DNA sequence: TGAGGATAGTAGGTTGT
DNA sequence: ACAACCTACTACCTCG
DNA sequence: TGAGGATAGTAGGTTGT
DNA sequence: ACAACCTACTACCTCG
């Protein structure tokens, strides 16, 4: 295909001098001794109150920092009891870098290096690991300071590397009433002047402090006078504060002693639209710069920009089409006959002529008969909502819409759980509406449209897979959901969902995790006629050790070639074009079986976040599956200008999983898996 | 009705003298003081720190003991975060019994009490609230000491309240070498001779102790007599133990210093399998007795077995019959044209005549036809099963048999997962079942024919409500599921389930329980031709507060009467008749609105353990919902002589949440809410 | 509930040494 | 602990 | 994987002050 | 903690 070079935001720093690669190891004995469950965090909790630059290592410390220096003797409290250590130092033993483990350690005294050598600096902000040295811009009330987050950890070549990102960070320093006294709007949330704290605001309030009551008996402007916040400021106005954890009940505070805490919305009244986002070309500008005052203070010599070689995969086409959108008054790849349905409780209304013209021109274009009908809806009792899904059922229904008053969550999934239960897939656009923002209808009707298949466009590429499947956990933070979503064929692409399951963890059931999979295979010659060639096996975030053990197995006894890739958003730093403008679409190689993938970017939204990919199994060529998923990306029919960065049966599968844990699956059975439900 | 007088097994004690009215409290002061979350839990670990008779009271401490013997200061760990903590006496202040959380108050200084002077006494065993202070059953190696468990609590009336009820325990105090020396077999579980911690056993290799190597530079022989376990005891023979928590990998380890658990199956080689559960003539003579010899210690008086007015309910003429299994050579309440089918891998070759004479004989003197067909599976592939299913559908398969060589839990759910897939309900009787004995067919298959929906017997009574529906959690320990069963008719019955959501919690959403008990309510006038009258709300456990007020509120609304109980299997009794025989179908009133309802006992299966109930919500007399109540105990299909202790929605909805939750939700989509596919 | 991304921001979870 | 990843909210942004 | 219950036994969890 | 309840295993028992 074709090819530039890229820099990256990893930095080349100086080659490990011996004293380093050696640390002092010391050797921990603690009593009461404690029992597996307890030993690693009781060790790192030892590393740190033993002091200076040191790490657990194994069922020992490793420490940058001479004994001599160190708190060899004391107590630490860990879950309920109480333990006394002691440390036998011994002579420093030299640490492979080729050994991923002892690495680890050498990448541990990195970090905690450069974490010590960051509070020593002033006058600086240094949370942690990130690090802020400017000021991005000043109000009176607050001022935004800027700098990077940055990691030093050790290579294979045993030298250090450096991770530069710029990041922002928001620094108010008014009080409530003095940010308010501007005639500014109250600020989502707030935090007490003397503490930690953060309440979150709902409203003034009229009342006089000196006369307020307390269940204590005690007065509002005396209770906090009492403790004694007050005699730097002076309390004022009276505000109704509510602890997040639980809403109710209204709790009564001071202004004079909350502060706001504010976001880009509330700093936003003050600075129009502030560039938190930065410009790739300023990103790459400040990363470079950053990693130089690093460089200047750290002492482990001038950083050299990492370059890694690259390629720009071929462009994709859907088709009938450069962007979805303009698919949609035009011929779709595939068209069915198909009817709509109308609900809602403006109320009431009438469906608008413009609607239909849209359905009618892209209809028209492809040659496929449209449908279009009526629905009044009954909420109070809700009865006849059953009755319409049989007329409903005939002829047609793939999917409906509604609109309303834009609900509370609670009332949002309520109405939604009662209109599944029939079988019903649903969407909303918020009315009022008009005409005035067109976007809002075309792409929640795009979103109605794949909700019933399809609106569909299919690559026309050469790739070696024909079967895609995508596989993620979402729902409640309490337990996640197991679901999957799959991408049929290799020229001209489908749709379709999987029923998720239930499970305590991030794990997949092996069983469960073939048991989709399978029902994708199903899928494939459901109209395929054969068995695909080759699927193509993706995993959202970390693949757990083994889960797919089971899921491999039973595709080569069934005859079928697969290729198994991680891809995780999080890690894999940032990109920059050596020379020349950015470009949407990139494969690099860096090390083995891992390559990161550029699926979107666009020059307004800042410095795209490119997805790390490890080929965990299989035999095809990296540049093949970079190939084949970049192109993937694009597929998505509910967004009709914007290409997720995730491929579709992943999106689709996050889309599902979130869905179906906060609607729940009960009343899922009527619904069919052509529906596309979530969106 | 009926009626007769019954014991309980609590006991009338002393009124309360003032002394114990008026506890004294310490205020409780703590640095750092606690974040709310941690209050309550950091005062009961103060209350055990400050020794004597203390337990908290709201903000501070209350105690029995007088503070100049209690420990005012001194230092505590809870959540790793160390605290000392003092206390300052404020003389005694009288406590009201009739306010719930005063004599709760005094009812946990009356636990601690009693456990206090539990401790005192020799030479009993003691093990928290339990006592042991007789010998039931002696070996050689063991003994089963025996006693009651106790509970001390402090009535609203200002006495002291006893409750007994007499437990065993199993102690045996010798070697693992030598339990095996007397030629037994091996204990499933086996416990460290030096500490608490218990492994489960696998095997004995062959091994010589004094050259097997142990991962260090060390030997099996070795390892222990450093640790100088060997000082009182020889090692002898190599056993390899396995760890419960991971099974996987053998673990090596010395006999000589195992000691081995021992169940009623291991006590059953040397005592003719005696069974601790007691007969009702004599558990009921040991709770006076015990009780006696408690009150002779206590110095709390004598206590008078406390009695309760009781009345005998009607008796299901469930029909129609006096067993269901009566039922399966007569005519069934609901006899369908049904199908059957079948499928093995043991492999027999075919159906065995004679069960399938039983089927027509009940089909044929009710007047309804049957089949029996036949099926043929293939594991290997398993495409077939998806053909069979087709062929299946039409017109065989209502519910399945299968017969198959005892399989593994992860082997039986494997195969029930593709059970499913298509639809399948199924049940199994492990291979090799033998004609001659009857029971495990005759009820094997009464489960796979209310596995097709027969409902085998219904009432004849006269019952306020017309519709019942259970509801439960059940599902895995992390997260639970729930579910809901139902009985259609109140004159005559029928059986069916709803699907089951996904929780973090014990709590049903009020949004689902209602959703569900609609489900049912939408089910009954399927047929119906009207809104049932009055409905029934049962729960198994405790119900949360205000799950049902959504549901409750939206009955009303919508014109269906109701009442509410809860159901609590452990809720705590024990019931005795003052004279004559104990009886199967009781029911008494408690003081409380809540009553006690025993709706199984056998002469022979010991003493029942009878169910307690409180009138939630609701109108109807508390006789009438036992009368209801005590009769749906029978209505269960799937077992031919055995009456569940639940009434068959709560029942069916145990077994209904627990497949869900190993099995799974996530295949069966197929499969009828007709079908009743669990048992 | 308009879509997507990338910014800060909240308040966390799992997996695996 | 800890690392490298995930979770699910709100609130800017402009429409391959 | 035979049905239920009641015995001991394991190894826990939720809810609500 | 704590209470009063639930959870899901195995292993006796005999067939309302
Ligand atoms: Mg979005
Ligand atoms: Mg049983």
């Amino acid at each position: 295909l074709g090819k530039t070079e890229v820099f990256l935001n990893r930095f080349a720093l100086r080659p490990l001098n011996p004293e380093e690669l050696r640390p002092w190891r010391l050797e921990v004995v603690l009593d009461p001794p404690p029992g597996r469950e307890e030993v690693y965090p009781l060790l790192a909790q030892v590393a740190r109150r033993a002091g200076g630059v040191t790490v657990r290592m194994g069922d020992g410390l490793a420490s940058w920092s001479p004994p001599e220096v160190l708190v060899l003797e004391g107590t630490l409290a860990r879950m309920g009891q109480t333990y006394a250590y002691r440390l036998y130092p011994k002579g420093r033993r030299p640490l492979d870098p080729k050994d991923p483990g002892e690495r680890s350690v050498l990448s541990a005294l990195a970090r905690r290096l450069l974490q010590e050598r960051l509070r020593r600096l002033e006058g600086v902000w240094v949370e942690g690991l990130a690090v802020y040295r400017r000021e991005h811009a000043r109000g009176p009330g607050w001022r935004v300071l800027g700098g990077a987050v940055l990691d030093l950890w050790v290579s294979d070549s045993g030298a250090f590397l450096l991770e530069v990102d710029p990041a922002y960070r928001i620094l108010c320093e008014m009080s409530l009433e003095a940010w308010l006294a501007q005639g500014h709007p109250l600020p989502k949330r707030v935090r007490n002047a003397y503490d930690r704290r953060t309440w979150e605001l709902l409203r003034l309030g009229e009342e006089d402090p000196k006369e307020l009551p307390l269940p204590g008996g005690l007065s509002l402007l005396d209770y906090h006078a009492s403790k004694g916040r007050l005699q730097g400021r002076e309390g004022g106005r009276v505000a109704w504060v509510a602890d997040p954890k639980d809403p109710r009940k209204p709790i009564p505070h001071l202004t004079g002693l909350l502060v706001p805490v504010l976001t880009l919305e509330d700093l936003h009244e003050e600075e129009g639209s502030l560039a938190l986002s930065l410009p790739w070309e300023e990103r790459r500008r400040r990363t470079r710069e950053i990693a130089s005052w690093i460089g200047r203070r750290l002492g482990l010599g001038t950083p050299e920009a990492v370059r890694a070689q690259a390629y720009r995969l071929s462009i994709p086409k859907l088709m009938g089409v450069s962007k979805p959108a303009d698919a949609l008054r035009v011929g779709f790849y595939r068209a069915q006959e198909t009817a709509l349905a109308l609900l809602r409780l403006d109320g009431a209304q009438g469906w608008p002529e413009f609607l239909r013209r849209a359905l009618l021109r892209a209809f028209g274009a492809s040659g496929a008969s449209l449908r279009l009908h009526t629905l009044h809806a009954h909420p109070s009792q809700g009865l006849a909502f059953r009755e319409a899904l049989r007329k409903a059922k005939e002829e047609g229904v793939q999917a409906v819409l509604v609109l309303t008053p834009p609900m509370a969550w609670e009332d949002r999934n309520r109405l939604k759980a009662l209109l599944l239960r029939e079988g019903l897939p649903s969407q909303i656009l918020n009315v009022p509406l008009r005409e005035e923002e067109r976007h809002r209808w075309e792409n929640a009707l795009l979103g109605l449209l794949a909700k019933a298949g399809l609106q569909v466009v299919a690559l026309s590429g050469a790739y070696p897979a024909e079967l895609a499947v995508g596989f993620d956990a979402g729902g409640r933070e309490s337990f996640r959901f197991g679901g999957a979503a799959c991408a049929v064929g290799g020229d001209g692409g489908h749709l379709l969902w999987t029923l998720p399951e239930a499970q305590a963890g991030e794990r997949i059931p092996q069983e469960v995790v073939w048991d989709l999979l399978e029902e994708t295979l199903w899928a494939f010659r459901r109209k395929a006629g054969r068995l695909p060639s080759r699927v193509l096996l993706l995993r959202n975030g970390r693949v757990p050790q083994d889960e797919f053990a089971l899921a491999l197995e039973a595709l080569a006894r069934e005859g079928i070639a697969y290729d198994l890739v991680s891809v995780r958003k999080s890690g894999g730093g940032r990109v920059y074009p050596v020379q020349g403008r950015l470009a949407d679409g990139l494969y690099v190689p860096l090390e083995d079986k891992t390559f990161l993938l550029l699926t979107v970017h666009r020059d307004f939204r800042g410095t795209p976040r490119p997805l790390k990919l490890v080929h965990e199994a299989g035999d095809t060529p990296l540049e093949a599956l970079a190939h084949q998923i970049f192109h993937l990306t694009r597929l998505y029919p509910a967004s009709g200008f914007a290409f997720p960065r995730l491929p579709a049966p992943l999106h689709l599968a996050d889309r599902l999983v979130k869905e179906v844990g906060r609607l729940g699956i009960r009343h899922l059975k009527e619904v069919d898996r052509e529906k596309l439900f979530f969106v």
